[PDB]
Formats: C-alpha cells, structure tokens, sequence
C-alpha cells in the first residue's frame, strides 16, 4: 500500500504503526 513498496512507507510511524509489512 505504498508503505511497503517505497523506502519512505515504512520510516513513516503510521506504516510502522498499522501496516504489518512495517
């Protein structure tokens, strides 16, 4: 969904925080 298909999603807390690819 973008968070774990860039090298931004998942160094943004909310990817990290919902998404569990994060």
């Amino acid at each position: 969904q973008g968070c774990c298909n860039g090298p931004k999603g998942c160094s943004s807390k909310w990817c990290r925080d919902h998404a569990r690819c994060c």
